[PDB]
């Protein structure tokens, strides 16, 4: 597999081992062939299982995740799937890594197709080899893949709301959960509902992932709810996993605004991975997957894709060539190459407010290309009447950074910097000048 322009896809069912049992393996012959090698982990989380079936080997980790005094005699380099494309987009040297080593490379997040694109374009070069380690690659339509041991697999009504009766049979389990929602919002319901009932309910989400997995393993739980997030490589000790089969999709209308749309079905990919959760140990046959919709091709026109473009166009590969998509996802957007490139300041400013000011790669570019500076707030405040933001059912309201109270009423408007509590005060913080 490691030899020069090639590009293998590791496709072994969920559990097969390829990352404690094969990813060593082939760690241990780029280095014996000398090959500068870098691996490529989904999240933190992942990024700490990793170290434990490389424990012994010179592993260089540039992740605050593990704990490790690194010895310098390392050409081997670990890091997650969105510092790779931020230290592209950043001016700091990336080193021409010989070989390109993806876990999880079926992440749909901006900052993986990103990076699937421009390592892809180098193997087509001639540059580089790579390896893209998951089950479900892009384009998949089997949702019901092979498993360590048999799964009951059951097609049934699964509640989005909270209820009184007709549902006895998710409360009536005596084992351990995993229930995949489609929303924060629609999980909050969910677990209200379940604790009123009695259950022990954990959440998980992007923003409070590292913190909240921990509890899985260090008190007692009944269900976990959670976001299309643990289709990541999250493992849990559980029997049975309930699918809502939804998601939501962030769609550009018009170019000029974001919604969320949705709740609408998953792909087979996600189905296939959400699935995957359980059927794991080879000793313990008969875990349950409740599944409540179909699958459909619902990353075709989603806002993920065109965002990875806007990435790919402000990363320098060769003079003004630019990188482009993964062959397999090319497809899913309607798109120039290049058409969103920036010039220096405009780059400058770009890469700056999704790194300290947290926002949606759409919504900084947005705001980069229209010439305005990051510390230059005075679009949150001058859009239309029908941009305006609503807390509770009320406009949202901040002291701007001159001391005056004024109504959320951003010039571009995203769903996404409002689709939670927690987004929206973050938001509001930036709003008002304060980072
Ligand atoms: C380590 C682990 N992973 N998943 C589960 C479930 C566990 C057990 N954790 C419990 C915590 C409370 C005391 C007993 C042990």
């Amino acid at each position: 597999m490691l030899k020069k322009k090639q590009l293998t896809v590791l496709d072994l069912h969920p559990g097969a081992g390829k990352t404690r049992r094969v990813l060593p393996e082939i760690v241990r012959e780029a280095i014996k062939k000398r090959l500068r090698t870098v691996i490529l982990a989904p999240t933190r989380v992942v990024a700490a299982e990793m170290e434990e079936a490389l424990r012994g080997l010179p592993v260089r980790y540039m992740t605050t995740a593990v704990n490790v005094t690194h010895s310098g005699t390392e050409i081997v380099d670990l890091m997650c799937h969105a510092t790779f494309t931020s230290r592209l987009l950043q001016p700091i040297r990336v080193p021409n890594y010989n070989l390109n080593i993806m876990d999880e490379a079926h992440f749909t997040d901006p900052s993986s197709i990103a990076a699937r694109g421009y390592i892809s374009t180098r193997v087509e070069m001639g540059e580089a080899a790579a390896i893209f380690m998951t089950a479900t690659p892009p384009g998949t339509r089997d949702a019901f893949p092979d498993s360590n041991s048999p799964i009951m697999d059951t097609e049934v009504e699964v509640p989005e709301r909270a209820w009184s009766s007709g549902f006895d049979w998710v409360t009536d389990h005596s084992g351990k959960t995993v229930w995949f929602v489609p929303s924060v919002r629609n999980g909050n319901e969910i677990a209200a509902c379940l604790t009123k009932a009695g259950k022990r309910v954990i959440q998980l989400s992007r923003k409070t992932f590292e913190t909240e997995f921990q509890k899985t393993k260090n008190q007692e739980w009944d269900f976990v709810i959670t976001t299309d997030i643990s289709e990541m490589g999250a493992n849990f000790k559980a029997d049975r996993v309930i699918d809502s089969r939804r998601c939501l999709k962030p769609v550009i209308l018009d170019g000029e605004r974001v919604i969320l749309a949705g709740p609408m079905p998953v792909t087979h990919a996600s189905a296939a991975q959400r699935r995957g959760r359980i059927g794991r140990n080879p000793n313990k046959p008969g875990d349950e997957y409740m599944y409540g919709g179909g699958c459909a091709e619902t990353d075709e026109g989603h806002a993920h894709w065109l965002e990875a473009r806007m990435l790919l166009d402000n990363i320098y590969l060769q003079d003004g060539l630019i990188a482009s998509l993964y062959r397999p996802e090319a497809d899913k957007v309607a798109a120039i190459e290049g058409e969103f490139k920036l010039r220096t300041e405009q780059r400058k400013t770009f890469v700056e407010l999704m790194k300290r000011g947290d926002l949606p790669v759409w919504l900084a570019y947005q705001v980069a290309s229209a010439g305005i500076t990051y510390t230059d707030r005075r679009w949150c405040f001058d859009g239309t009447t029908n941009n305006t933001i609503m807390e509770d059912s009320v406009p949202a309201e901040v002291w701007t950074k001159y001391g005056e109270k004024r109504v959320l009423k951003p010039r571009w408007m995203d769903a996404r910097v409002c689709s939670d509590h927690a987004a929206l005060k973050s938001f509001k913080e930036f709003a008002a000048g304060k980072r």
